[PDB]
């Protein structure tokens, strides 16, 4: 009931001891508990997945409770404060790195510009398109981030075809998006004719600028109305 | 058994108490029970998603009780007056907002024209097509909604490749109502041609009437059908 | 043990009493334990959907039992007498509908001539072709039948382009099919050209009476098939 | 422990008699035990799918027993003698039957020549090439097959699109291979032209006997491969 | 608590003896404990795939123990040592033989040229490439591997379509990478024209070492960047 907290999250392990005690590590301090009901409580929110918050006032390692809230608490992963400060995960390929960098200095300027500093970008590497969604996905399941953009220039080399690559990072990053509900921006672009002229060069160098722009207004609208459809 | 309710509903959380008791909440009122089984009961309960009713005289916070009602009563999310007072969420992109809107509005008219009032329509903004599968399936979720619409204007503009994120909100969309066993109707369109001109423009303009017309008799349709094969 | 069944069926709610009973709903008839293991057995069962058979001689609302067989009786849908008498649903778009209905009646017909009555066909409307795949899961999940047909005519207006559904129909009716363990006919057919000339019609309005027979004698076929491979 | 078996296999059921003691039915004879514990751990391998070994001098039915082996056994479903002598399951569709003949009968030679009769090949009928995932799902979840063969000949006919069900039938192919984890082999082949003329149908007449050959020794190939890595 | 660690990995099985005591079998020796908490505990984590380890002075068969060690130690499958020195495995087809070798040969002379002999390399044979999803899926479920590499040579024979098969095993290389969280690299290319002259010989000969090379920097670069998210 009415007492104050000592470790809120998700159960890491839940241990047996040698005198019939249950052993629950939450948060940073382990701490073990009497009730044989509790044990099996705690063993089915470990096996589901359910936060639990321990509230005792021998908040240290080893310690005995007796007093546990099963409120919702985060369940695991989960981050985030206020509604306007939040982070955003910018994944890029390595193919053609000399247009895709407008993309993104286009995205972390505009952003810069629009909420002042309140939104975070990280950047992370990947070596081509193929590799975004399974980054994406694993990005995703550490909450952290509230929405995620994959950029890359996809084009045909006159050699092997295209296509199917293009098509299954687009797949996969749909499937991504609604296995992880974390939205998933595509920047991945494939123009119908790149010849690597001098004159395709600027026209692409020029137009990642402006995706970028569209791809950030995007990320903050759409981040925007889903904290609002969450009531 | 025979005793008047006072809560009905999914089962937020199951608490153990210091006294053996398990408490656990439904609807608006926290209960707690003394017995040992019911405990394994509603934590299943609560794990596998099914709803109790719990019936007492006390209906207080902290209150006791000793019947259980495991009947169905929702499971959780769900929602629906009668038979012909329902709600439909209607998702449009803001790419080319003008033309949308026209089949949006008409959407909205012949609705209210044809059930009078009785069915609501309530309108979600996008940034992009590429938005709208999971608005759709966080929009399903909730219940609330015996169909979901989604209206887009899909183009080539002539510099980058266009049918592949068509395909994928497409598929993303009927896998969606697969899985949420809502009905998801389509009113995302790819013409053969559009180049921007003044007479591209008028000619879609005046189409999309036509299309939300047939959207909102398709709409009534299926829901009349689904709730008929629902016995 | 031995003794003369009374309900038999899926347990719709396992019910827990004031006197330590497990109260469990078999059938039309409630029926109430006193094992506590049995409550355990019930709780599962009803969790994992497995049937359970209850004989006993008070075949009453509220009567005791202590025996339960868990033998395999349907765990929860399943229909059908003999292995020619069985049921079909035919799922029809309403688009050319003047087209449609040919194959719906040769189909019918057919099936009429060679079984002579003891396969019973069952007609459901839907606004398109979008609409089938779901239509087909909800029907098939109900059990009572061992096919399924969907019948559209999917064309190419000249405005719109039309891939994109035919695709997403077809790949849907097949996850379906393998989801449900249900066979899904496919008589959703895009024919190649379709200017909707007089000439035009006449040609499809013919052919689509021998798709519709040969739709039934593959259906009886798979059916067969299926009743012998599975022993 | 040290007892001689009597019955090895999946469990059927799992029953609860009135002296609180535990009736499981493990292969041809149904055992009871009178262990409170050995009840919930022959529900949870009954729910899990986890095959128990019973090992007892009372090999009948209503015998009692204490002592239950749950190493490893098959789980269920089964099947295979030494690593040469297996079955193969051949699923041919019954469109263009004079072509597919061709190729079902150069690959049960080819396999007879090389294995001398250590492979045994089974034949089953399907009406098109659209019903052959779902029954190689059937027939995989059976085990008792080493590789499952599908066989048709998809054309276009000149009046309907026929890219959309090819798509469909190997998708649905490669989901099946994914989900059931064992091997299945295509010979569903899709011409550029045939037109049905004396000319065309000498020369796939002739080359299905060319696909059924390598047909086989991929068969081989890919079985001795999968038996080397499973160590 | 403070005890010299036994035996650490997942549970093999758990076995009831007749005294009422749970035998678990944790790596290579077997124990049982007669804590009866303790076998629901070690069911529970063998339904749900999680390790325990068991701490003990009699470390050897039969033996005794009290103490379980229930924090994360790999659960199941798990393999690598450092961060430099892992394992990949190179998968590939046997049609075109002559053109897959150079590819092979590049990227295992690339990756031995870099790391020094830090990185090992294994190499699979399967028929052709439509067996390598279900390789690469059976190969990432047992660790072992921080990578895996497909390699084949897809082209338009001239007498029936190619794309079905490429985009199938494109797909599902894709799933696979999605369902097990290991990076599977693909080097499955399909040329626009190969007409198998001399001229068309030579020049993929020639390509396919660049693309090994290609390759073996992006699995490196892939497989480090993962290692740095990981945290």
């Amino acid at each position: 009931m009415h007492t104050p907290d000592c470790v809120t999250g998700k159960v890491e392990y839940t241990k047996y001891n040698d005198d019939d005690t249950f052993t629950v590590k939450v948060g940073d301090k382990e701490l073990f508990t009497n009730r044989w009901n509790l044990q099996s409580l705690l063993l089915s929110a470990q096996i589901t997945g359910m936060t639990v918050t321990i509230k005792t006032n021998a908040c240290h390692n080893g310690g005995g409770f007796s007093e546990v809230i099963f409120r919702g608490s985060g369940s695991g992963s989960g981050s985030g404060s206020l509604k306007t400060s939040f982070k955003i995960a910018f994944i890029q390929a390595r193919w053609h790195a000399d247009i895709v960098d407008e993309a993104r200095k286009s995205f972390v300027a505009e952003l810069a510009a629009k909420t002042g500093g309140s939104v975070e970008v990280e950047i992370f590497d990947v070596p081509g398109a193929y590799e975004i969604p399974l980054h994406a996905k694993t990005l995703a399941r550490t909450g952290r981030y509230a929405a995620i953009v994959g950029a890359a220039f996809v084009i045909d080399g006159g050699i092997y075809r295209h296509d199917f690559v293009a098509t299954a990072v687009i797949n996969g990053m749909m499937q991504v998006q609604l296995e992880t509900e974390v939205p998933v921006l595509s920047v991945v672009l494939t123009p119908h004719h790149f010849h690597e002229s001098k004159e395709h060069h600027d026209f692409f160098h020029a137009h990642f600028k402006v995706k970028g722009v569209e791809a950030a207004h995007a990320a903050l609208q759409i981040v925007s109305e889903r904290s609002r459809i969450a009531a």
